[PDB]
């Protein structure tokens, strides 16, 4: 249908075999020294052999850095690719608590090796931070946040950026051949999953035509709580809920019942005959989010989730993110979704919905901090799946009407409008899908425009892409 025509999702198809030979010059590896234990840590050091170079990123300091690899440059002469371990620090910095180590490390090394001259393209692996391949289970979701911002650095320096390279949890000599023949040779591909049956690489296709009833969607009921459900499209959604019939709304946002529009928000929702409920709560904050839910009667459990707090605005290239920058788009994704499947994991949820963007699944040049925090709710929900447990991530493309521009509808994300969005997101719920993208696209203006640096092996699975590539 038109809302059908809305929905894509990604898949994994199996690309070449590569070739035997590893890389004729010379490779730079990146570590971080706090976190240079994990055995895939290890097993891709010694499959990169002992005349790699070997540059342990210290801390998080972008001008020492910058000098560092300077040296290097000078006495080794061009590298054939520099190979970041880096995503292995998982643990959050000291300073910047919804950070990741090893995102923000990674950031600072696309900074510093564009500072330093270092023109060899960078390679970013991660081990568990994607789910490719029947059954494959994505172990880490903070490692798949660096894939939002790996995608946004190809948009931003195609010249320099190599791509993302997802290892399987046993790095064996067939994957460790695979690794090392991509670094030599990734056939035009850039996002790819080495597993025990082959290299798969990462599609974007057409989601499959909605069939009622086929994902057994119990009927909206008991406390649902929105947060960011003081407007935008989270207040779009909870008018949907309260259309279908919940009994109570718990809106949340930092502005609770002062928001912009939240009286008549309340007003037509409780005309509806649904229960509201408006709180000023930090979604980051997990006291405030523990109070909110013990708040919840015994009469109205919590039942879902729909997690649309989050900001876009502050963020900033590649070349200029600050790392206080990318706290603050963080926070409310990584901490705040972080809180909610923890203080829910054992709540028996009916859907746990996140929120995301075309950001984070194709890449928007100018955004990598919201691509990397988005990113991380897309793996957030596919690790909850490996887990047992309901989720989903709905990637949006442009909203017309309501909600968060002039660049993406000019770039072919045109805006939809709220009934076709509200409805495709529905037709997802019913199916059970665990991600899509819902997004308006006119892949004429967007293929061209996207592919104009470096082709996209992303795209090649939309035959509208193809054709107007053709
Ligand atoms: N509009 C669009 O085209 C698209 C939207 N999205 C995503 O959908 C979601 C909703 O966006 P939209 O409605 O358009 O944007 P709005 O700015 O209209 O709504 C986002 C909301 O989140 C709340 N929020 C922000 N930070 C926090 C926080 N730390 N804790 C609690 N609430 C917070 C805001 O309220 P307050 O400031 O009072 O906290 C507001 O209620 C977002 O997560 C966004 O990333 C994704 C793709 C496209």
């Amino acid at each position: 249908s038109h809302m059908d025509a809305l929905r894509y999702h990604i898949e994994w198809n199996r690309v070449a075999e590569p070739g035997t030979a590893r890389p004729a010059g010379r490779l730079l590896a990146v570590i971080s020294p706090d976190h240079a234990g994990a055995p895939w840590v290890t097993a891709v050091l010694d499959a990169l052999g002992p005349d790699t170079v070997r540059f342990e990123a210290k801390g998080t300091d972008r001008a020492a850095w910058a000098a560092q690899l300077a040296q290097l440059r000078e006495d080794e002469g061009e590298f054939h690719a520099v190979v970041s371990l880096l995503a292995a620090a998982e643990a959050l910095h000291t300073d910047h608590g919804s950070v990741p180590l090893g995102l923000a490390q990674t950031l600072l090394l696309a900074q510093a090796l564009g500072d330093a001259g270092l023109t060899a393209p960078l390679w970013c692996l991660t081990r568990g931070g994607v789910a490719a391949g029947r059954g494959d289970v994505l172990s880490s979701p903070v490692q798949g946040a660096l894939w939002g911002l790996g995608r946004v650095i190809g948009l931003e320096h195609p010249d320099r950026w190599g791509g993302l390279i997802d290892l399987p949890e046993t790095v064996d000599t067939r994957a460790a051949a695979r690794l090392t023949g991509l670094l030599a040779d990734a056939g035009g591909e850039d996002q790819l999953a080495i597993r025990g049956s082959g290299v798969l690489a990462r599609r974007l296709a057409h989601a499959a035509p909605a069939v009622p009833g086929s994902g057994k969607r119990p009927p909206v009921h008991g406390s649902v709580l929105v947060t960011g459900g003081t407007g935008g499209i989270g207040g779009r959604v909870a008018r949907r809920l309260a259309e279908q019939g919940a009994a109570h709304l718990v809106l949340t946002s930092r502005r609770g019942a002062d928001a912009p529009g939240a009286a008549e928000l309340r007003a037509e929702l409780e005309q509806l005959g649904v229960r509201v409920t408006i709180a000023a709560c930090d979604a980051a904050d997990r006291e405030a989010l523990a109070a909110l839910l013990a708040e919840l009667p015994e009469d109205a459990p919590l039942t879902a989730v729909f997690h649309s707090a989050g900001v876009a605005h502050d963020d900033a290239p590649v070349a200029d993110l600050t790392l206080g920058q990318l706290d603050a788009l963080m926070r409310a994704k990584l901490t705040a979704a972080r809180h909610l499947h923890e203080l829910t994991a054992d709540l028996d949820l009916d859907a746990f919905v996140l929120f995301s963007s075309g950001a984070a699944v194709w890449g928007s040049g100018g955004q990598p901090g919201y691509a990397a925090a988005n990113a991380y709710l897309d793996a957030l929900a596919e690790h909850r799946r490996s887990l047992g447990l309901t989720a989903s991530s709905v990637a949006w493309g442009t909203w017309g009407e309501v909600g968060m521009h002039d660049r993406l509808v000019r770039q072919g994300v045109l805006a939809m409008e709220p009934e076709h969005a509200l409805g495709a997101l529905d037709q997802m719920l019913e199916n059970d899908d665990t991600a899509a993208a819902i997004t308006l696209m006119d892949w004429e203006m967007f293929a061209p425009a996207f592919t104009a640096n470096r082709p996209s092996a992303l795209l090649s699975t939309v035959p509208e892409a193809v054709s107007a590539l053709s």
